[PDB]
């Protein structure tokens, strides 16, 4: 995995093992995005992993901040 998105949708799913279903606001890492449309989401304590929709992963970002840590 690695990198670390956030929904920006609902995502329900259809019930397939496959999905990670995520709510709006839900952070995971994300391993793989193939063409078609598809990412490969996990949790990030690591304890599921599923695909979700591409569409629907913005990049993180913590804070709207610029106070340094």
């Amino acid at each position: 995995k690695d990198p670390k998105f956030e929904a920006a949708y609902d995502f329900p799913g259809s019930g397939s093992s496959s999905e990670l279903p995520l709510k709006k606001g839900d952070i995971v890492f994300i391993s793989r995005d193939e063409p078609s449309g598809w990412s490969l989401a996990k949790l990030l304590d690591g304890s599921k992993e599923g695909w979700v929709p591409t569409a629907y992963m913005t990049p993180y970002k913590d804070t709207r901040n610029t106070v340094p840590v």
